[PDB]
Protein backbone atom coordinates (compact mmCIF):
# COMPACT_ATOMS: atom_id res chain seq x y z
CA UNK A 1 0.00 0.00 0.00
CA UNK A 2 0.97 3.28 -1.03
CA UNK A 3 0.78 5.89 2.20
CA UNK A 4 -2.28 4.37 3.46
CA UNK A 5 -0.79 0.20 4.68
CA UNK A 6 -3.38 -1.85 6.41
CA UNK A 7 -3.04 -1.73 9.59
CA UNK A 8 -5.14 -0.58 12.69
CA UNK A 9 -4.04 2.42 13.28
CA UNK A 10 -4.19 5.92 10.07
CA UNK A 11 -2.30 6.25 7.75
CA UNK A 12 1.59 6.50 8.38
CA UNK A 13 3.83 8.95 7.71
CA UNK A 14 7.34 8.25 9.13
CA UNK A 15 10.36 8.74 7.78
CA UNK A 16 13.82 7.04 8.23
CA UNK A 17 17.68 7.26 7.83
CA UNK A 18 19.61 5.09 5.94
CA UNK A 19 21.97 2.95 7.60
CA UNK A 20 20.13 3.03 10.40
CA UNK A 21 18.52 -0.33 11.95
CA UNK A 22 15.13 -1.18 12.36
CA UNK A 23 12.55 -3.73 13.14
CA UNK A 24 10.31 -4.95 10.05
CA UNK A 25 7.52 -6.80 10.34
CA UNK A 26 7.23 -9.93 8.24
CA UNK A 27 3.09 -11.04 7.15
CA UNK A 28 4.23 -13.87 9.82
CA UNK A 29 3.80 -11.47 12.27
CA UNK A 30 7.46 -11.76 13.50
CA UNK A 31 9.63 -8.80 13.30
CA UNK A 32 12.98 -8.97 12.04
CA UNK A 33 15.73 -6.46 12.67
CA UNK A 34 18.03 -4.66 9.00
CA UNK A 35 19.14 -2.14 8.44
CA UNK A 36 18.12 0.42 5.64
CA UNK A 37 19.94 0.76 2.37
CA UNK A 38 17.43 2.73 0.30
CA UNK A 39 14.09 4.80 0.68
CA UNK A 40 11.05 5.91 -1.38
CA UNK A 41 7.99 7.65 0.02
CA UNK A 42 6.49 4.57 0.29
CA UNK A 43 8.72 2.28 0.94
CA UNK A 44 12.07 1.47 2.62
CA UNK A 45 14.35 -0.83 1.40
CA UNK A 46 15.97 -2.62 4.19
CA UNK A 47 19.10 -5.21 4.61
CA UNK A 48 18.50 -7.73 7.11
CA UNK A 49 20.97 -8.84 9.53
CA UNK A 50 20.60 -12.21 7.04
CA UNK A 51 21.52 -9.31 4.32
CA UNK A 52 18.07 -10.16 2.24
CA UNK A 53 16.58 -6.39 1.16
CA UNK A 54 13.18 -6.32 0.86
CA UNK A 55 11.29 -3.29 0.35
CA UNK A 56 9.24 -2.60 3.72
CA UNK A 57 6.44 -0.14 4.09
CA UNK A 58 6.82 2.39 6.42
CA UNK A 59 3.97 0.40 9.26
CA UNK A 60 6.60 -2.63 9.41
CA UNK A 61 9.49 -0.35 10.66
CA UNK A 62 9.75 0.36 13.95
CA UNK A 63 12.26 2.77 15.49
CA UNK A 64 14.69 1.46 18.11
CA UNK A 65 15.16 4.83 20.13
CA UNK A 66 11.35 6.61 19.23
CA UNK A 67 12.54 8.13 16.81
CA UNK A 68 12.35 12.27 16.35
CA UNK A 69 11.05 11.29 12.66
Amino acid sequence: GAMAPPVAAPSPAVTYALQEDVFIKCNDGRFYLGTIIDQTSDQYLIRFDDQSEQWCEPDKLRKLGGGSS
